[PDB]
């Protein structure tokens, strides 16, 4: 279903309340004044702050997954495809910092649904997966659950130091040496 | 009554979540006095940190006698794993509490809880330039960022098993995540 205009403007804000105070500091009432929309406009939207958090998540997850899946259908070699996630996925967070401090540590039930939302990015690696298994670029014993859990326990354990260091460094400095270090384990490269 | 306030802060944590957990709700379940509970920590914040610093304290002391014994670096990065799994899987409540409840949306607990875990990654460290020293990993190899994929990918691992209610093996583990970080993808 199609979003209101508002729909859109009250996550882009409640990214900055969360980033710039924290979640639980957070209020609707404070995520209106910066959407520059009344209260009770917010409710017509959404029920609660779990209930932006949530559908701002969902909403930000759908975007990167499709973004990251274009880039890769141009492409040729799956190695390139793996290069590409792995430049999509930092791009897009160095791209947005506050939305990084949402992502990496603003982020129970509230747990069980978050993790519901990042299944989407999850399957996208596993088509990966099993795309470079299927062509012999990635060996054929392995396993894909515990490949994806490599993938993204990596690449989320680096976004989210860098996000604890203030987004300081340039995060996307580490786009190559983090695909090589996925292709080739400790042994190799 | 030190060790016995640890465990019970472990299980009440464990089973009211870090929040509704309260220092009293500790004191029973270890069967202490409210009061004998402050004379080793002054603050519920201070009975996770000395509990996560005392596990792990006691996690790294054990990875490194059992480590110091073998003969090989590919060796001691599987210890390092087994342990971190083994640990684990003999106390599921330990890992609702490493996995869930150590998770801090807070600055400045998530701070000192992260200076105990560095305990851990230095460990990693210390194996990782090791390894590079004496010719098993690349002389090229990035230590930091080998050092968060490690970390990453077993605490990954550990997450979604603590999420499917432990219903696997988690030991049975120990020996595909070992060859998958040595060897990668490829
Ligand atoms: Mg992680």
């Amino acid at each position: 279903k199609k979003k209101g205009p508002k729909y859109d403007q009250i996550i882009d804000a409640a990214v900055q309340v969360i980033a710039e105070h924290g979640y639980h500091q957070a209020q609707v009432s404070k995520i209106a004044k910066a959407a520059g929309v009344a209260d009770g406009t917010i409710y017509l939207y959404f029920n609660n702050k779990e209930d932006v958090l949530i559908s701002l998540f969902q909403e930000k997850m759908g975007r990167f997954v499709d973004k990251i899946r274009s880039q890769m259908n141009e492409a040729t070699d799956v190695e390139e495809k793996l290069k590409i996630l792995v430049n999509m996925h930092f791009k897009q967070l160095a791209a947005d910092h506050k939305l990084a401090i949402v992502t990496q540590l603003e982020l129970t039930e509230l747990a069980l649904k978050i993790n519901e939302v990042l299944k989407g990015y999850l399957n996208l690696l596993d088509e990966l997966l099993m795309e470079g298994k299927e062509k012999g670029y990635f060996f054929q014993e392995l396993d894909t659950r515990l490949a994806r859990q490599m993938i993204f326990g990596t690449l989320d354990e680096v976004v989210t130091n860098w996000v604890m260091k203030d987004c300081k460094y340039d995060l996307t400095a580490l786009v190559k040496p983090v695909h090589q270090l996925l292709l080739g384990g400790l042994r190799h490269r």
